[PDB]
């Protein structure tokens, strides 16, 4: 009863999504906890804040579609009329399942503002402030530079500081959202448009699903057992009795053109 | 027994629909305790109040549509007599499942009011207090603009801020229940105009729902099975012997061709 | 033996209105003591504590009628002789069942007072009182509208509100019971009536009831089984087995039109 | 073994009536420690504490009756020889069930005495006390209505309200003294006489009883068979086969007129 | 059912490379933690950073490589057509199973940082420092090479220390990211054209992989029961009897040349 | 069950020297914190730290080798074609086994560095440092060989107290590395070459080893049966029954003469 | 399965050789940590520290000797060709499991260096101290017998002492590995001489142990039941019914001659 909920749960696309979202934000929290700093130097803060947004998106999209087998079967296909339809709809899938890492990442990182703070704390649209009319414009970007890590300043420099982390992390928060906004009407759209374009019915579908999920574990249970049989009348040629045989009474000793014979597996 | 009770809790509406209230109960009191904090700009409180008070709404409730697999049946059966009816009252069935979680989440954020404060900070009628006459327009936009995060000003100030808070909550938690009322309402005169509009008399329809159902899980394990003895079949023909078969007697040596054969899965 | 006294759970009528009450208090104890705060404005005073009073009661009642299915059934009878009196009783054990968590919400509610009070702290009739008598009518209104959420005057200030405040829970505990023997003369005096005008004996009325209790799961279950084997038949003319069938021998392969025949449910 | 000692305290009048007075104390204690303070006015002093003291034991009385099955079969007897006397002591047998409730609560109420301090504390008499004589009737009034509640007048104040709760809580108990004995009298009288106008002898009451409750019990079970068997016939002509059975040979599509012939219940 | 579900996770890729991966990352943080102190020497700081950064990548380079058996027989064929390309592929999937070990550590070391400050605090450009400009250079060297290890000089060195490590704190974490994508890139790439240089189809390939596992298990078990039997068949000839046999009836006594014969295996 | 793994874990190579490994690392981690304190004179702090670091791994290296019956076995062989790389094969799996504790002692101790320290605290090099100058050369070995013990001296002296060692640690983890990369490296190329040299191929090989150890395990089987029997049948003769038998009906009361003649084994 | 990792363990020699050293160094901790005191005299510090340091070693060895039944044997043979070398060797097998408490005892307690230092108190060299030049000898052995057990002079006195004492443990600790060495080595050569000096095979050597440890449980089973069934012969002869019997039909009532008869064993 155990292996029947566990492949119950198996099947629910919802259930491993929402177990793949769970890791990826518990990651990214542990992450960003522990190894994030800013540099606070003058031009590789830019750099360090994009890292850390956009690196790990890709490395997780490139990873959600790499670590899916069926992709590598696809890839194999269009690698040197229905069926490319139908390879669309698998690859089409495989997209489904792989999408949610990158995007779930980026909306929590970006939900949580710490990084995009860090990004562009340079960029700081600074005109109508009383402090920084005098000073030059490299001792700007000095200052400028300082603000995310620490205070050291007076009172007034903390103060500034303060509204200035306030309008990042509100822009942060706001880009999270037109992202998340995006990415779920282009999930939609385009989950309506693969049914449109589907050349099967509502039934035919499920037949199809299932016929691909069975005949992929039918043929490697088949394969398996079909090398172990013809592996086991090698021996049986090369020994004189069969692996499993209990109170063998033919023992036969092999010779030195056997062990060659054997050497090679025929492929 | 176990798979009894599970089942019989499947069937539930009033237990799933109390399910997906708790959750997203729960999921919103962590949000907005994490990741809420107002700008308190000027110009940017107001999207960013109304971007928290709306925005998963819509998400919470396109989810609700998607992930229902019979809207996607409806769908196709949409897309390019009696069951245009019968259709209408699955799609209402599938609307009464899904605009739960919206509304639940809209309530709970307007009676809580924190969300509100905070989208509607700036539209404050002030035109009768004693330190809002002086000050000029932008200076007010920005004294107004203050209140909801901190307090920094004279006891004066915090006390006008006090009172402007508790008027917000009023209004917010006014419109909540406004739209608890109008929402109960509607569902009560939907469901009313659904069963006055229904061609089934009050026993078709109990029979009606349980071909539904019925219909859909034997189809898949039918369609299962059957796509399962033809692979099954194949692979006897390519090998030589049935996957499940003990103590095969006859094992084929499969050629170069049947190999080309195979790859294809003839649709 | 579970299920035994599990069912005979669900038969004691007095058991689920227990437990309705016993829910009922429980949530209104909670609901009141986080999201319950006066506003303490002058006009605005009493729609809130009116909402808070009235509406959840209404709520209730309209979730009470339309949660029970057979009152659904009664009104399909109704909606477009001895039959009329049969569906009126049916009518009223729903009533029965249903007006339980609107009384005890509004007597648990009144009898708390904590609502009462910020309800009605405008109406509060000051005539004999030394401090009111040169405070112009705006003023009166505004240090009147104070004193509930906090006290921040002098300590005769203080000593009238909490005068005020006694009086005002006074009030509230005996609405509240007014109401609990308003509610049980009325529930008392009306199953009375039932009882007169009802056209069954003692021992027609204990057949009856069960019949229809009987007459509901049988007809459910029948429905569902005869379904099952209609589309038992169908799939087994489709595919040329029957679903549950084991070793099967004969296999027939779909054509292109049987998957347009089974795609309509004959309804 | 566990619903054999289940049913044996079933039956047992001291047990249901033991758990019955303790659920009263316990409910009347949490009661009273929550909700009750005393308004401390001058005219609704009085009906406050005597709403308390009184209106829960009517509340309690009429319960008791209400929830009795029994009690509705005699009074659809009564309502429009030795059969009268019959259906007197079973009605007699329903009260002395019924009045435990309203008598445990009003004697734990009286004894515990704080109540009937606030029912009439307003009732003093103040003929020999020496801070009495000079003081207006009005002010009297209000300085006699405000003993209970709280002391914050001088230590001859405290001490003579000291005097006066000692005086009231002794009235309150001794109330609550001849309370008890009269009902413990009025049951054993009523109970003899009970006994010497019953027209059965000692063995033909427990024969009667027992006839009761087996006929209650038998009647219900064989109604309830009676009607599913009856419905199970119903279902067998429309559908073609009995819901219980399994492997069905014969189905028989139902026609259009069917659904309306099964529509109705033949009562 | 244990062994069952330990022989599935032992096939899954994805757990063991999980746990190789995590396994060097908790080593390598109790390594560091232990065993890492900086020498704060002038000429010695570089070789003492870049130990402790690339040396454990070659050993546990060479340990992945090593400790795979099938390495070992594919060097074997290659130490003194199609089997080329075959014996390319086992021997790539070798390396896609030990290579996780060194890039993880190498990625977790640099994205820490504390190695990269330590093998690289010499090499700080100093050039528009105002304490540095009047240092001679052998005196430079000294200051320089005291940062990482601890601080004891004034303010202004603490300052200007704090700022040089994090910008080679920045440097080390930059180098850590242009790693880990690199790394994934060139598998990638490596992944696609070690598919597309298969002469194997997406079904030959299984057959392949499932007959090399099988053939591996099976010859073992085979060859152990043989020599076995071998063993026991010497022994009966010596003794009498063989070793498993019980109530033997006929024991031989070995003479003074037997056991110069058993002496030698036959090999 | 449990056999069966307990087999499975005592095949497994790689589990027994991860044993060995983690046993010698605790073994020295309290030896070390126990037992080690410097002498702090001036010509035996060498050998002390000498005897230490070495001494521990000699025994660890000869027990290894002594500890393996095999190698009894083998050297029978060799003490007073193609055996003799058998033989040289089978020499070289105890030396694979053995080898693994001493050199992880050597480098658990070298890593820590607390030994190195003491060893070599005489050789420090003191050309250019102010407070040797003038100090004599005996005084020097004094003041030298006082540093890893404890400090009393002032300031300046803890200084380059603290200095000298952590030099001295550096060289010892420099040291540690080194022996870990050469053993690592010696070990790879020696399998290399033993694979090499093996006259087996690469299936003969897993035949040998099985042989072997099933040829020891059945010899000692078949020996001790064997001498049991013998021993039984010299029993039966002197007593007259076997003493295994149930109910032995004959018994030989033995003389004088039959003792002496079982007092000597035959060998 | 118990009893079976029980015997296996028995048989480990390894196992039994770690029990006794770690019994023997618990106990010597114990020992030490509780009954050690220094006298502090002049004469008789050394006897005191030597006694512990050797008497408990003699002591455990001649334990070890005599504690094995089987020295027992070959002593008796001893006691008033093949034979004289195959005693010599069981005698051997005696010796290495007896020597590894004295040498763990001695290890265990030089290294700790605590005994020791008592021990060799008095002989400290005492030529180029300041103190001791104009020190009577008298006085000498006074001042120098006080340093271990405590310290009461002044602080140069205390230096002094810390100095010796820290000589005198490295001198200890030196003495201990030394025995350690030169007791692996002894016991190496030891057991290359035993092999090299064995007339047996490799393999006759496994029969012959398995044959003592069959022949000594053998014999003692026999022997012990067949002087039970001779008893039981006595007494079924003086009573007339065997002791086990279950319903015996013949009593025989003993007379005064067979008392005197039974007295005697007859050996």
């Amino acid at each position: 009863t155990l292996n029947n909920i566990v492949s119950s749960l198996q099947r629910n696309g919802i259930f491993i999504n929402s177990l793949i979202a769970a890791l990826t934000i518990g990651g990214q929290q542990l992450f960003s906890s522990s190894t994030f700093s800013c540099p606070c130097q003058v031009g590789k803060n830019f750099y360090y804040g994009s890292a850390f947004l956009v690196i790990p998106a890709l490395i997780l999209l490139v990873a959600g579609f790499a670590l899916r087998s069926q992709m590598w079967t696809i890839t194999g296909e269009y690698c040197c009329p229905l069926e490319c339809k139908l390879a669309c709809l698998r690859f089409f899938s495989i997209t489904g399942r792989a999408v949610i890492a990158p995007l779930t990442w980026l909306a929590v990182t970006l939900l949580t503002g710490t990084y995009y703070e860090c990004a562009a704390s340079e960029f700081a649209s600074v005109d109508h402030y009383p402090m920084f009319d005098n000073v030059s414009a490299s001792k700007r970007e000095e200052i400028l530079a300082g603000f995310p890590c620490c205070r050291s300043a007076p009172s007034d420099v903390i103060l500034v500081r303060d509204e200035i982390a306030l309008l990042h992390r509100y822009q942060s928060q706001m880009l999270g959202w037109i992202l998340i906004t995006l990415a779920t009407i282009a999930a939609l759209v385009s989950c309506c448009v693969a049914k449109c374009c589907s050349p099967l019915t509502s039934l035919q579908h499920c037949y199809w699903t299932s016929h691909l999920q069975n005949e992929r574990e039918l043929f490697e249970q088949a394969a398996e057992q079909h090398s172990r049989l013809l592996m086991m009348h090698r021996i049986k040629k090369l020994f004189g009795f069969i692996p499993g045989s209990e109170d063998v009474k033919h023992i036969r000793i092999p010779s030195c053109q056997d062990w060659k014979d054997i050497s090679v597996p025929t492929l």
